[PDB]
């Protein structure tokens, strides 16, 4: 088998279809709309510009929600919104929502085409390292290499009162027990960690940080998966393997099995008829 993100190919439309058939932006915006203000509510104090800083930002639809909030209460206050992310392609698509958003006048926006990793080693060099009132990761720390360093380098950019966001699956989710009882099942991913916020708030903790953590109930509906003739279904393994053609490539020991327990209270929920994989996430928030 192959990582998925190995073929670029279906790796993005791996993704599109389980954004269109989980709740996973429902779940987000939820917590924007509901916890965010209170989080962010003195990051702008005594500061007439505020510095946001977007690790892997995908095509920045989160990105702006925050920044919605952001403006909400800090009225008028120009807000510097830079983005790192290494696909060329994800920076395109940032743009162009970028350009079709009305209300950003009062932003300026930045992409840096590089990881998080590269990011910080171009900062390393610097005479001095710059301050972010907010920085966030979101769904992305599966794609780092240091993850340990990442947060310790990344937190030492928070400014006063500055917050950082981290988003990842929860440890009570259906990816955790999913890795548990199969991660041996599947070969070594050099392009993958998969981690959850039991394995954050362990280094977190060495690290001597402060955080809280919250967690949100979030779904997918891995329905399609049970039909054998059914093309969104095939996507929707590869995306909940994190292998390029699953049934394909695995094993029908593997594939039969999983299939088979997809289906436990273990691992999913049945509403409606539906099959709702626990996609519960996990919203850090770590102080400077
Ligand atoms: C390695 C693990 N899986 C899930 C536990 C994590 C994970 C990755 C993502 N991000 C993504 C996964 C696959 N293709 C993608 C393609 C694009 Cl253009 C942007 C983000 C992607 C989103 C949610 C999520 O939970
Ligand atoms: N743990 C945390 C719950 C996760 C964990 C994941 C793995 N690896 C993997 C789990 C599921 N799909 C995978 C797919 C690929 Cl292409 C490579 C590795 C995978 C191995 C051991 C392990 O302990």
């Amino acid at each position: 088998m192959r990582s998925l993100f190995s073929d670029h190919g279906k790796y993005v439309e791996s993704f599109r279809r389980f954004l269109n058939h989980s709740t996973e932006h429902q779940c987000m915006q939820e917590f924007m709309d509901k916890k965010l203000p209170g989080i962010i509510g003195r990051i702008g104090d005594t500061k007439s510009e505020i510095k946001i800083l977007s690790i892997g930002g995908g095509a920045g639809e989160i990105d702006l929600q925050i920044l919605s909030k952001v403006q909400a209460q800090y009225p008028g206050v120009c807000i510097n919104n830079e983005v790192v992310e290494p696909s060329a392609e994800q920076i395109a698509k940032y743009k162009e929502l970028v350009a079709k958003t009305s209300n950003l006048e009062n932003v300026k926006f930045a992409w840096h085409k590089e990881t998080s990793s590269e990011y910080q080693s171009r900062m390393l060099e610097k005479k001095e390292l710059q301050k972010w009132d907010f920085i966030h990761m979101i769904q992305m720390l599966y794609y780092v290499k240091d993850i340990p360093a990442t947060l310790k380098f990344f937190h030492s950019l928070l400014g006063t009162n500055a917050k950082m966001l981290i988003i990842v699956v929860s440890g009570s989710s259906g990816w955790d027990k999913l890795w548990k009882k199969y991660g041996s099942r599947f070969p070594q991913d050099d392009l993958c960690q998969y981690i959850t916020s039991d394995d954050l708030t362990q280094m977190l903790d060495n690290l001597g940080l402060k955080y809280e953590c919250y967690d949100l109930l979030s779904t997918m509906d891995i329905s399609d998966c049970f039909i054998d003739g059914n093309e969104n279904g095939d996507l929707l393994w590869d995306f909940l393997t994190e292998t390029x053609n699953f049934n394909a490539t695995a094993p029908p020991d593997l594939r039969a099995e999983l299939g088979k327990d997809l289906q436990e209270p273990e691992f999913s929920a049945k509403k409606e008829g539906k099959v709702l994989f626990n996609n519960t996430l996990s919203f850090i928030v770590i102080e400077a």
